[PDB]
C-alpha cells in the first residue's frame, strides 16, 4: 500500500509502520560543520573483489540489484562496524530532476540520486534476525550528481527496460559493484533507520563525502521506470526519496579533518 504519492507518501507511513516517528529515523540532513571529526574512527574495508550478482528486479519503488548473501564473498568491515557485514543489494533513490532525489543532504544540499548498498551483520545469521538488533545492518550510502558518465553503472542501466513495471526481474550476473565507488572512503556515519518501511531502527549509516558523477542519459533511464505494474495506469518511478528526518539525541561522526 505504501509509496511515494500524494495518498501513501512519506507523511502517511506512520500510520502502519508507527516507528517512522522513533528517536532514530533516516535519512538525516548531514551538517558539516557540526559533525564531529573522530580520530577513533577506521578506514571503511569494502572487499568486493568475490561478489556474486544475482538478479535485477523492480520491486514498486526502486530497482535492485541482488547477491549470494549465503557466503562471505562481499562484505564490508571496519569504520565505525564490529564484526562482518554480508552485501545483499543495492538500490537507487532519485528524483524527476537533478535538484533532488538523494534522501540524505549535505547542508540541505539535495543530489540527483543516491545508491545504497544493504549489508546484514553476519553475527545474526540472516537478515530477517538481523532487522530485529539495533547494530544489524549496515548502509553504504553514495551520492550521485549529474555530469559526466559513470561507466560502470551503463551495464545496470542498459538493462532498465527490461524490468519497467513492478514485478519484473532478469539475470544480472558478473556485474562488478566496485565500479560504482568514488575514489575516496571517506566518510560520516550515524545510528538511523532503513528508509522505506518497516522502517526498522537497525542500520548503521556509512555516507560517503565524495559523489559518483553520472550522465544525463544514465539517470533518464532511471526516469523511464515505472511504479506500476504492467499495464496499469503509467506513473513513472520518480522521486522515490524519503525527505530527511529529525536528528534527535544523534551525533554524526566523520572519519576526516
Ligand atoms: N533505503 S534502505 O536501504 O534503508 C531500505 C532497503 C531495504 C532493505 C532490505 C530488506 B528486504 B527484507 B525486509 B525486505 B525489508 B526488511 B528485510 B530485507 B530488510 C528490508 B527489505
Ligand atoms: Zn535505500
Amino acid at each position: 500500500h505504501w509509496g511515494y504519492g500524494k495518498h501513501n507518501g512519506p507523511e502517511h507511513w506512520h500510520k502502519d509502520f508507527p516507528i517512522a516517528k522513533g528517536e532514530r529515523q533516516s535519512p538525516v540532513d548531514i551538517d558539516t560543520h557540526t559533525a564531529k571529526y573522530d580520530p577513533s574512527l577506521k578506514p571503511l574495508s569494502v572487499s568486493y573483489d568475490q561478489a556474486t550478482s544475482l538478479r535485477i528486479l523492480n520491486n514498486g519503488h526502486s530497482f535492485q540489484v541482488t547477491f549470494d548473501d549465503s557466503q562471505d564473498k562481499a562484505v564490508l568491515k571496519g569504520g565505525p562496524l564490529d564484526g562482518t557485514y554480508r552485501l545483499l543489494q543495492f538500490h537507487f533513490h532519485w528524483g524527476s530532476l537533478d535538484g533532488q532525489g538523494s534522501e540524505h543532504t549535505v547542508d540541505k544540499k539535495k543530489y540527483a540520486a543516491e545508491l545504497h548498498l544493504v549489508h546484514w551483520n553476519t553475527k545474526y545469521g540472516d537478515v530477517g534476525k538481523a532487522v530485529q538488533q539495533p547494530d544489524g545492518l549496515a548502509v553504504l550510502g553514495i551520492f550521485l550528481k549529474v555530469g559526466s558518465a559513470k561507466p560502470g553503472l551503463q551495464k545496470v542501466v542498459d538493462v532498465l527496460d527490461s524490468i519497467k513495471t513492478e514485478g519484473k526481474s532478469a539475470d544480472f550476473t558478473n556485474f562488478d559493484p566496485r565500479g560504482l565507488l568514488p575514489e575516496s572512503l571517506d566518510y560520516w556515519t550515524y545510528p538511523g533507520s532503513l528508509t522505506t518501511p518497516p522502517l526498522a531502527e537497525c542500520v548503521t549509516w556509512i555516507v560517503l563525502k565524495e559523489p559518483i558523477s553520472v550522465s544525463s542519459e544514465q539517470v533518464l533511464k532511471f526516469r523511464k521506470l515505472n511504479f506500476n505494474g504492467e499495464g496499469e495506469p503509467e506513473e513513472l518511478m520518480v522521486d522515490n526519496w524519503r525527505p530527511a528526518q529529525p536528528l534527535k539525541n544523534r551525533q554524526i561522526k566523520a572519519s576526516f579533518k
